[PDB]
């Protein structure tokens, strides 16, 4: 029933949305049809809202040509504002995570932090916690925006900081909740880790432990994510 789906996504009641788009995307060219005009009615998005980009990325995922050009052509640049507070370039960021290569993404994001942190990071390769206390909140918001919008809410440095709140702040506890840690075993970088939406929520992205948690801690504690409601 295609009228009482759509009006079960236009309703307020989120759980009830995902069900609907859900069902939606197999109903061929009517459902795809509700789901294209529900983007054509929420996107731009000011704030991150997990159900527009639930149908943003399920039409993605269907990898049919009409759809996938259109979506193109009226989003070219996703459904989120790329916003910058350094003139960054996020387009590659959302065309990875748009096409559900978490890999990609994930290589994206930390080079993009070095460069959000200046040329020292950008010629070492890697963080100093003081650097990530100082980035600008906006760039923050825009990576982990996109991350959460293209991984039905999974994946994010957001997702990762509320599992730790949730751990009493214990990384100890957080590395086997978000598979980083098996018992004794860490995650070996790259081919240990889960680069798909099977993985456990927080998966991604990813923080290296090689230099300690004061990185990680530094991040979870910044400004942005009660700033922008995270
Ligand atoms: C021995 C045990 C450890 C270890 C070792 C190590 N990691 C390396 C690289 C590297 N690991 C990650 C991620 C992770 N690696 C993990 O184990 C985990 C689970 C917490 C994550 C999430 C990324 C993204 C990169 C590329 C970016 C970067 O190099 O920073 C290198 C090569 C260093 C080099 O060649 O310079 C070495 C030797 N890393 C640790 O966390 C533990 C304690
Ligand atoms: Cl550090």
């Amino acid at each position: 029933n295609l009228t009482e789906l759509s009006q079960q996504l236009h309703d307020a009641s989120e759980k009830k949305q995902l069900t609907a788009i859900a069902a939606l995307a197999e109903m061929g060219e009517g459902g795809q049809g509700i789901l294209l005009d529900y983007l054509a009615k929420n996107v731009p998005l000011e704030k991150p809202v997990l159900a527009v980009g639930n149908v943003y990325q399920t039409l993605r995922n269907l990898e049919q040509e009409t759809i996938t050009t259109q979506l193109q052509r009226n989003y070219p640049t996703g459904i989120f504002p790329l916003q910058s507070a350094q003139g960054i370039d996020y387009l590659p960021l959302q065309e990875a995570l748009g096409s559900q290569d978490f890999e990609t993404a994930d290589e994206i994001t930390r080079d993009k932090l070095c460069e959000l942190a200046g040329p020292g990071a950008s010629q070492r390769q890697w963080l100093y916690f003081t650097e990530v206390e100082k980035f600008p909140a906006l760039d923050l918001h825009t990576i982990n925006a996109l991350w959460w919008l293209h991984s039905n809410g999974n994946f994010g440095f957001s997702v990762q900081r509320r599992l730790w709140l949730a751990s009493g702040k214990e990384f100890t506890k957080l590395w086997p909740k978000i598979g980083w840690k098996s018992g004794n075993v860490w995650t070996r970088w790259p081919k240990g880790f889960t680069w798909d939406l099977s993985a456990p929520q927080g998966h991604l992205p990813l923080l290296n432990q090689l230099r300690g948690v004061r990185v990680a801690e530094s991040l979870y504690r910044h400004p942005v994510w009660s700033q922008y409601g995270w």
